């Protein structure tokens, strides 16, 4: 039979919705009482984006577009394509990284997503996986560069530290997405719902939580 999202998946998403929404509102207000405002904006956008994406996924878990006999909840790629770049930025600001380099990490990132999307809608397993590799290779490149701003002597010693910190956290976490993907969206061995929940779990770690980390860090440092 076909693997399609259910009330369950819906639930999960709906839950994520609320969280995102709150963070959005939270930061959304907070910002008006700071100096520094930018860092806030970044994360406001991020969560507002997600919130929206999840909101769509949730209300339409029934309107199924399918690759094979398994529904693909693509809205997430959109989210990701927009959010992921903003997440890297959240860290980039803690560094003195050069525009030229920024564009590279970002560009890499964007493709990482698209490849995923490409694979997500591919029939031939033969290609599906090729695409998968691609993205991983992008996540790779991308990650590599992010670390050059670690050892290569280029902001303040406080920042540098916080940066390193958050990065290792983001760096590791992210590799989970591709793993989960590979499993469901990619292989099929994973349910649409479970994938949703898993992805969902990740998102909340990757976005709201990370956000706080950053905001704090900034707020913290700024106080020095
Ligand atoms: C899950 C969602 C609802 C979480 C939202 C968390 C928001 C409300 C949190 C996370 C970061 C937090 C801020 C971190 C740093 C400061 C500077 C400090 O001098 C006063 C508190 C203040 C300004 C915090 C206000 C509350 C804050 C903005
Ligand atoms: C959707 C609901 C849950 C959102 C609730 C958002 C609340 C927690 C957010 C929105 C406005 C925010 C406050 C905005 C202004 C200030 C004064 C500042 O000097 C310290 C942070 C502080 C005190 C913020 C604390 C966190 C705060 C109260
Ligand atoms: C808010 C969303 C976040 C932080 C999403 C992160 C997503 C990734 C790191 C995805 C990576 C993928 C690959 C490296 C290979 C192919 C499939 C993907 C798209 C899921």
């Amino acid at each position: 039979m076909a693997d399609v999202e259910t009330e369950t998946g819906m639930i999960a998403q709906w839950i994520v919705f609320a969280i995102m929404a709150a963070a959005a509102i939270a930061f959304g207000v907070a910002v008006h009482f700071r100096p520094l405002k930018s860092a806030y904006y970044i994360n406001i956008a991020i969560c507002t984006i997600a919130a929206t994406a999840y909101y769509a996924m949730a209300v339409n878990y029934q309107d199924l577009t399918m690759n094979g006999e398994r529904q693909v909840v693509y809205a997430r790629y959109i989210d990701w394509v927009l959010t992921t770049p903003l997440l890297l930025l959240d860290l980039i600001v803690m560094t003195k990284m050069g525009g030229v380099m920024i564009s590279w990490v970002i560009g890499a990132d964007i493709f990482m997503i698209v490849f995923g999307i490409l694979g997500a809608f591919e029939d031939e397993h033969k290609f599906k996986w090729v695409y998968f590799i691609a993205g991983c290779v992008m996540q790779a490149v991308l990650t590599y560069g992010m670390y050059n701003a670690t050892w290569k002597d280029d902001k303040s010693p406080e920042y540098h530290s916080s940066y390193v910190s958050l990065l290792v956290f983001l760096s590791i976490l992210w590799v989970f997405y591709p793993v989960v993907w590979a499993f469901g969206s990619g292989s099929g061995v994973l349910s649409v719902d479970n994938e949703a929940i898993l992805m969902g779990i990740l998102d909340v770690l990757a976005k709201p939580l990370f956000g706080m980390g950053c905001l704090i860090a900034h707020e913290t440092i700024f106080k020095k």
